[PDB]
């Protein structure tokens, strides 16, 4: 509706530390040589290198003569600056150290988080702002080891219940360095080897390297004693950026990016607007440099007009239409509300009797169980426009003999519906694995918390869910069974939106190298297709191969989309090969492709709780919704570098206000998912649920996947 001015985690640099004369040159690594001189990395491939000193380097290189600030493609002005800023005391490491003077580490148990501050440099228009981003890492502060309790078959559960973002940190070396652990491919198997050797050579590596004086090897033992023999080496590869290493889970310890992912750290890492306003002045108001501002800078920002916000709307039996928004004498039940669909699946057509399933956790008090129960039955009822199987759900013995009552009870049958009520204990694992085996046995599945449970209950009726939360559950339910229960006042210019994700997995006769999830124009997920190719040969997935399949896949799935116009989203930026694939793709089946990234790691942060978005640095920034529970900060989702492609060609194009909108809808379609989180337009959130859910193991019901069912989600 109208416009605002926010402020924004950027700070406007000086002019003044632009650099006399920059020096080329063509050929520790490539990286590190630039570093090393004031410079950076112009070229890769041909080794070429821009540096603000006389490259000193006692090995062969070319000088490729002196070359001006204004010469450098914007991304190096940018990289060189910041590289410049580290210079004049403005880096990572220097203003980490300020934050934690306000910000300091708090320990939970026995892990630790760590703020610390993430810097890059975004040209704006002619001007270098310096952006700093608040975020944190959580460090154990028990060893790997230690943790497992010494134990090998508890270790190796470790690795695999963690295995997605668990990293270690050799706590035993003066570089902390950090490691990602390997895995038996394709597998949740970590690669270990219990050779008492190993364990011993790299044990001792440690100390004749590190450690080579009376007092440090006396303190490494006291800190980590004698040589575990009984524990197994842990093969893993370095985490920054083809080598890989042994480490000893006596020397290290868990480590993670908390954005990247417990309770009390949460509300630790978690930061309203005005927190981070003011951590940042505090660090800056410490900066002593001029080279920078004393102050974040505004932007002027578009507001988001509320009346976008009710253009998706639900309807009853009679001829009730209100928008996803959400006396008289019929409130005193306890029956759901009733919710008319556009479109039911043809597959219920035929379909006969369909299995309901009340898995209750044994672990929830007696009430809290009937509560639960009685509300299912009464979610199940509308559901239409019986088994209780109570288990420890918190024990690999009970999500077994669970599994083991239900497919008793689904064989011969096409489809069920499972209504699980757990403690709020269970980890994700168990929930995924629970999800995941009842699946193999066709039965669709929705959890629901004790938290849930207990706190959001009816003003009028602690014995009933909470009406908003009620409306939400009828929504997931309907939307894992591929039901169009919701009608889109909107259009979208494209006969097609289409997410994809790559996620190479190798399955049975399979090998898939990603997915894609399909959108039409009304705003309705019709396919979601798997993309099997062939074995990898290059270090390189063949996108050609890729987005090929991806149309002949499709097809299989009665959708050409030869001649035809979509917009294909993914998760991140687009990389060149990707292009290549859509090139390709444009040509051998005259598809016109419009794509831009689509991103949502970027550091970038408005201090305002509000639906907006802006431009900044030739990219916009969107904020689909404002956090109105949950206490934090919103992150924008970045749109960039959009282009059509029409005939193998690529034109490069201009984000405008239509496509802002366009990615907004498409971000709202979050099926009524409570807790709203969703930052990734639909089709590319669901496409990367379903690559994850390959990679997981989920069952590929093509039968429900070509009708949009989402129940993987
Ligand atoms: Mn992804």
């Amino acid at each position: 509706s109208m416009k605002a001015i926010v402020v924004i985690n950027l700070v406007k640099i000086n002019k003044k530390i632009i650099p006399d004369k920059i020096y080329v040159y063509r050929l520790y690594s490539i990286y590190r040589l630039a570093y090393e001189n004031v410079g950076i990395v112009i070229d890769p491939e041909n080794l070429i290198i821009a540096t603000t000193k006389e490259l000193e380097y006692e090995g062969e290189f070319i000088p490729e003569g002196e070359i001006s600030f204004s010469e450098l493609r914007n991304d190096y002005q940018s990289k060189l600056v910041l590289r410049l800023l580290k210079e004049n005391g403005i880096g990572e490491y220097e203003l980490s150290k300020l934050l934690r003077k306000f910000r300091k580490p708090k320990t939970f148990g026995d892990y630790k988080v760590i703020p610390s501050v993430e810097m890059s440099v975004i040209k704006h228009d002619e001007d270098f702002y310096l952006v700093i981003h608040i975020i944190h890492q959580i460090q154990s502060m028990k060893t790997l080891w230690e943790l497992v309790n010494k134990d090998p078959k508890e270790l190796e559960e470790f690795l695999m219940t963690h295995k997605e973002n668990l990293m270690l940190k050799d706590i035993a070396s003066p570089l902390k360095t950090v490691y990602k652990p390997c895995f038996e491919e394709y597998t949740k198997k970590p690669k270990l080897d219990h050779n008492q050797e190993i364990v011993k050579y790299w044990y001792n590596y440690h100390i004749e390297r590190y450690w080579n004086t009376p007092e440090a090897k006396l303190e490494f033992y006291r800190k980590f004693g004698q040589v575990d023999l009984k524990q197994p080496a842990i093969l893993a590869k370095f985490a920054s950026k083809n080598y890989k290493i042994y480490l000893l889970p006596q020397l290290v310890v868990p480590t993670y990016n908390a954005e990247q992912l417990a309770k009390e750290i949460l509300e630790y890492t978690k930061l309203m607007p005005e927190e981070r306003k003011e951590l940042l002045e505090n660090i800056l108001a410490e900066v002593d440099s001029d080279i920078i501002d004393k102050s974040l800078s505004e932007i002027e920002v578009e507001k988001i007009a509320q009346e976008l916000e009710n253009k998706i709307r639900v309807r009853d039996d009679k001829g009730n239409s209100v928008p996803i928004s959400q006396l008289l004498w019929t409130n005193y039940s306890r029956k759901y509300p009733v919710i008319l669909p556009y479109e039911v699946p043809e597959k219920f057509r035929k379909i006969r009797e369909i299995p309901m399933f009340i898995i209750l956790d044994s672990g929830l008090l007696a009430d809290i169980q009937n509560f639960a129960t009685n509300e299912f039955r009464e979610l199940v009822k509308s559901m239409y426009y019986e088994k209780v199987i109570t288990e420890d759900l918190n024990s690999d013995k009970g999500i077994i003999e669970v599994v083991e009552q239900v497919s008793s009870f689904m064989k011969g049958k096409e489809l069920g519906l499972a209504f699980i009520a757990a403690r709020n204990k269970l980890s994700s694992e168990k929930f995924e694995e629970i999800k995941r085996r009842l699946f193999n046995l066709n039965v669709i599945s929705q959890v629901v918390n004790e938290d849930t449970l207990k706190n959001k209950r009816d003003k009028y009726d602690r014995n009933r869910l909470d009406l908003f939360v009620r409306h939400n559950l009828l929504f997931q339910v309907l939307s894992k069974l591929g039901v169009k229960y919701y009608v889109l006042d909107y259009r979208f210019n494209y006969d097609y939106i289409i997410g994809i994700d790559v996620a190479p997995m190798k399955r049975s006769e399979g090998y898939i190298g990603g997915s894609a999830v399909m959108f039409d124009s009304q705003g309705y997920i019709r396919k979601i297709v798997p993309i099997k190719i062939g074995e990898q040969r290059g270090e390189s997935v063949d996108m050609n191969e890729f987005f090929k399949e991806m149309v002949d896949k499709f097809k299989e799935f009665n959708i050409k989309l030869d001649n035809k116009k979509i917009l294909l989203l993914r998760d991140g930026r687009i990389t060149n090969n990707e292009e290549e694939g859509l090139k390709y793709i444009s040509e051998m089946f005259d598809i016109e492709v419009v794509t831009m990234d689509v991103i949502k790691n970027h550091p970038v942060r408005a201090f305002a709780n509000m639906k907006m978005y802006f431009n900044l640095g030739g990219a916009i920034y969107l904020i689909p919704h404002k956090l109105k529970q949950a206490k934090g900060t919103p992150i924008p989702i970045k749109l960039a570098k959009k282009r059509i492609i029409k005939n193998g060609k690529v034109e490069k194009q201009s984000i405008t206000r239509q496509d802002v909108l366009d990615i907004f809808i498409l971000t709202r379609l979050n099926y009524g998912s409570i807790s709203a989180d969703m930052r990734l337009p639909a089709p590319v959130h669901y496409a990367h649920k379903f690559a994850n859910a390959i990679r997981n193991e989920w069952k590929i019901k093509e039968e429900f996947l070509a009708e949009g069912f989402l129940y993987f989600v």
